[PDB]
């Protein structure tokens, strides 16, 4: 009810703690029973969510149109919880905003959301070893347990934190075509 904007209405149903062998990821719910975490988090065939072992039924990693990866995994999982359905939130192209909120919810995190400010177009980002396109940068010390983190805006779901170098945080910009 009370929120200073949409994304704490949405945060306590679709943003959820993940963990896979690679460790603890803030994961966010979708729609359904849809929802996505970085590629690199590298989702086995099931998932421990909020303490609980998922099995997923689907996992799709995205990469552009060159074939260059995206970062982003979109997982189908098998249980009857559903996600609100945020995807009227995500807008249709790559969005910058002056004044970014990034939501983290770990065990060493939890609910936990940190005013970034601006939020750019980065484009094309060294990730570990690999290419990736279509990314955003905002300036705050990085550091483990924030990957899958939430980027958000007024009224706006627009990124996903996939790593950082230090001074930078880096994510994959969101797009509603990319769930339709």
């Amino acid at each position: 009810g009370p929120g200073f904007d949409y994304a704490v209405a949405m945060a306590k149903r679709n943003i959820v703690t993940a963990t896979t062998s690679k460790g603890e990821f803030t994961m966010l719910g979708v729609h359904d029973n849809v929802a996505i975490l970085p590629t690199h988090a590298s989702p086995g065939e099931s998932i421990v969510i909020d303490g609980k072992e998922v099995e997923i039924l689907d996992a799709k990693a995205l990469e552009d149109q060159a074939g260059t990866n995206l970062e982003i995994t979109i997982i189908t999982l098998k249980r009857n919880e559903k996600f609100r359905d945020i995807r009227p939130h995500i807008p249709t192209q790559i969005t910058e905003t002056n004044d970014g909120v990034l939501i983290v919810n770990t065990s060493k995190y939890p609910n936990m959301y940190v005013p970034v400010g601006a939020v750019t177009e980065q484009g094309y980002l060294n990730l570990g070893g690999r290419q990736t396109a279509r990314t955003l940068m905002y300036n705050f010390p990085t550091r483990a347990g924030q990957c899958g983190g939430v980027i958000t805006c007024t009224g706006k779901v627009i990124g996903m934190h996939v790593g950082g170098n230090g001074s930078h945080g880096f994510a994959a910009a969101l797009k509603r075509s990319y769930f339709t």
